[PDB]
């Protein structure tokens, strides 16, 4: 049949062929000999800091592909404007070694990067992204201003709006604009004398970096961390987010009245700030983006991972479950109630959130839309299927093809 | 060259060097990963009307023989040398060769050990191997199969086993078991497309009927076996009821669960896969172990295209099925899995929960890292269908590749 990957949905028995993968221009980590699809950070995309200017011949090809993508999106491929733009880009790279995007090209590129993200289950929303152009930013202080405005706009008192703020692109010999923190909102992780951790263990390194840079630490379990912002060729500067700007939700349970006594909580805005946005070969090292949470991220991963808050046993004990044996399914029961508490609480506080059932059903719609629009959709099964009740959702039974398309969001090395 | 493998829960790292011994290609390429696909597009097992290239077969045979003698610490011995000559001599003159029982036993265990989708491999060394290569008819296949079932069931104290029927031969038809498993519940299509029983077994149910079976009309009617000897139409055999151990499902605290009339068989025995050892192919080699509770409680009973009982259980529990956010599906699923564990435990039938199973698999990974420098594993199949990240394997990166001896899918015989 068709010389493309055949994809089956085992629930419905339907079949599709992915032809979009034919457009991938960047190799992944797999080979016919072995599959490395489960690796979180395979040395592939990894945007290792490439100081010296990038080969003009390579950048040019990437730039042309992106410009072609842009003109195709507005249905003017081959037009005079299309060829003239191509000429402009080639001329700008010729005399300067790099080039710059027009406003509309950046908006298109940022949305495409999200659309192309294989690990994102919320892509049905890809067309609705507020793109803040901060390419005029010239200092760490100004970065903070842009970031605070982003947070205010995106949070919108609980009715969250997806958004991305784009700071100046990378340039040869010159330092990068960087946000040291992995997310705009992170809870401190304080190493204890006995080796344990109070707070979020995932943030021990950034917490210590903040202290090394003048931050006076607290001693709580949910202390919001300050931001370490870095402008070109300068040491990072510390900035404390005004409390009124960081919306949080105290967690309570719909029927278990004691759950609220646990003093648990989480912040409303998920905003990734350490990834690199790549568009037409241009690299935006500082381009924080945010959406809204799927409840399992908080209730299952953040609160129950053994290496995170690890609250499973505490909650199970409160529920008076038999934690001495696996067959009682105490972990399963506790996790369900914790996830329900997250949903209930966000709903009570009128803060946007989506449960894993609703999110996956919407992602299935997205796959259908994309099959028609582009002939496929790059998707990472291991990241799309939720961390709890996997097979109870539709995506579990849907085979997926994973590949890299650009524009794209990529991991990049830590600045320190 | 060698992939770095990290466990995100513990921060530990290892390097898989075993993957270098892989000689068979998977479906992935640097351009795109097809790791989530269930069946191969090409990695199938094409017909065998003609003898496989002597050179290819010979290289596979030698490699296997080398594996075998290394396992008994007699590599380079006189026995090793002479065995290689025997294989060389038989292939050169006949285009094929035959395994010794001791080698078949080693090969079967290795095939299990190499299965990337199996989370129960810590048990790989404990496998009862029944040599059924002296079988010449469907009737004899039935006798062997019944004996396999009796031994494996063991009154509830399940024991892993495999029965190996005659290997495939050039230009001759294969010995085959048409059913995907030795124990399967019928799936009867009714008036308006709906299905009574197991929807996964509609096609096989109809085949049985077409071949003379008198169909029942229940939700859990055990199907008869369609056994096929070379180039003969399949023959129908009804398994003696006393040989098929079943477990009535009830819940530890929910009195009404038993009223649902749910049940499941004790013995999971895959019968439609091919066992490949040293280039030889065994088209009929049913193998069995014991169930992990999620297979029954989550997939078999809750999959939308299976018994799909989630909503019935939810209503009996008086849950709010009005919206997804009440997590009624999650609550119902947990209780259903608890009922499975409780019931099997009560009936004294071997079963393992997903937490205990994954912990043992993590031990297996460590054991294999020391013994062979790695372990092929398919993440999507190792991580349980419920409570994925609540188990250790979720946080463990895995490398998937094909090693031989191996169990592989093959075309349906009809
Ligand atoms: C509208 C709400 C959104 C929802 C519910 C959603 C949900 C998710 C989830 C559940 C993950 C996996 C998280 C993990 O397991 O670590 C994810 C990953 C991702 N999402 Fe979305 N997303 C949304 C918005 C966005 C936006 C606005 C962007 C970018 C413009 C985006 C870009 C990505 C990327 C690049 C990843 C992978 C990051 C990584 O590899 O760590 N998402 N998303
Ligand atoms: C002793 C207890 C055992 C347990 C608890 C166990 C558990 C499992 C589970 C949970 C699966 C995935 C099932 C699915 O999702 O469809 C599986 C697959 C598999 N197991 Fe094991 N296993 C055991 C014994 C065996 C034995 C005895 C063999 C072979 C001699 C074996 C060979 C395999 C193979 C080849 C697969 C993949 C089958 C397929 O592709 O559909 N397992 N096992
Ligand atoms: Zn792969």
């Amino acid at each position: 049949g068709p010389k493309f990957p055949r994809v089956k949905n085992w629930e419905l028995g339907s079949i599709t062929y992915d032809t979009l993968c034919a457009q991938s221009q960047q190799d992944g980590p797999c080979t016919p000999r072995r599959c490395l699809g489960s690796l979180v950070l395979p040395r592939k995309l990894q945007t290792r800091p490439s100081p010296g200017p990038p080969p003009a011949e390579q950048l040019l090809s990437q730039a042309r592909d992106f410009i072609n993508q842009y003109y195709s999106s507005i249905k003017r491929s081959g037009s005079q404007a299309h060829e003239e733009r191509l000429q402009e880009v080639e001329a700008e790279v010729a005399s300067t070694g790099t080039y710059h995007l027009r406003e509309s090209e950046l908006v298109f590129g940022a949305k495409q990067a999200w659309r192309n993200a294989p690990r994102c289950v919320g892509r049905i929303q890809w067309g609705k992204l507020q793109v803040f152009d901060a390419r005029d930013c010239s200092s760490a202080q100004e970065m903070f201003t842009y970031i605070c405005n982003h947070i205010k706009y995106a949070t919108n008192r609980g009715n969250l709006r997806s958004a991305i703020t784009v700071f100046p692109q990378r340039a040869p010999g010159r330092g990068d604009f960087r946000i040291w923190n992995s997310q705009l909102v992170r809870y401190a992780g304080y190493r204890q004398q006995d080796g344990s951790v109070r707070g979020d263990p995932a943030n021990v390194e950034i917490t210590e970096l903040c202290i090394q840079h003048g931050w006076t630490p607290g001693n709580g379990r949910f202390d919001v961390l300050p931001l370490l912002l870095q402008a070109p060729d300068e040491a990072p500067e510390l900035f404390v987010l005004p409390p009124e700007l960081v919306l949080e939700v105290p967690l309570e349970h719909p029927t278990l009245e004691w759950f609220a006594a646990l003093g648990l909580r989480w912040y409303a805005l998920p905003a990734v700030s350490n990834m690199l946005l790549e568009i037409g070969g241009l690299e935006f090292s500082a381009a924080p983006f945010s959406g809204w949470y799927m409840s399992t991220e908080i209730g299952t991963r953040n609160l129950c991972d053994p290496h995170r808050y690890n609250i499973l046993e505490d909650v199970a004990v409160c529920m008076d479950l038999d934690t001495r044996t696996t067959s009682s399914l105490w972990k399963d029961k506790a996790a369900v109630e914790i996830n329900l508490a997250v949903l209930h609480s966000f709903q009570l506080a009128k803060v946007t959130i989506v449960d894993h059932h609703a999110a996956t059903v919407s992602f299935m719609k997205h796959l259908d839309n994309e099959q028609k629009a582009r002939g496929g959709c790059p998707a990472d099964w291991a990241w799309i299927v939720p961390p709890i009740s996997g097979s109870l959702t539709p995506v579990f039974h849907q085979e997926m093809v994973n590949y890299i398309l650009s524009p794209a969001f990529r991991y990049q090395p830590d600045p320190w």
